[PDB]
DNA sequence: GCTTTTTTTTTTCACAATCCCGGTGCCGAGGCCGCTCAATTGGTCGTAGACAGCTCTAGCACCGCTTAAACGCACGTACGGATTC
């Protein structure tokens, strides 16, 4: 298997559609070829929690925990 | 060679200590139970250190002289240790 910032790239990159990108449609695609452990959902929200704050991923619209994201940082 | 007497050896009577039975009694080892908190699973992230490669410190070897030091022996003193008190 590959890492979870390896997995988060594959869903949003391949197709590009529902709610810009959001939490359910990412986890549906991700499970098909990561091969699911129980920790999948726990370390997929953690991967998002540190990727949104670093600059690799930037968020479109939300409040606190919920929302929707993109890949290209804002103004870049 | 005898006596006497002093020392040492031998036995012969004692007594705490031990052990094996029995029997009894109590409390803490040893196990159970219902948690929870600390080890485990999994993945992410950053650097500690094996490893290769270079430098060049300093550790080893070698020699031949000078003489301080070690070695060995002659000699007798004051020490160690036995004995006695
Ligand atoms: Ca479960
Ligand atoms: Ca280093």
């Amino acid at each position: 298997h590959p890492k979870y910032s390896d997995m988060i790239v594959a869903a949003i990159q391949a197709e590009k559609n529902r709610a810009g990108s959001s939490r359910q449609s990412i986890q549906k695609y991700i499970k098909s070829h990561y091969k699911v452990g129980e920790n999948a959902d726990s370390q997929i929200k953690l991967s998002i929690k540190r990727l949104v704050t670093t600059g690799v991923l930037k968020q479109t619209k939300g409040v606190g925990a919920s929302g929707s994201f993109r890949l290209a940082k804002s103004d870049e």
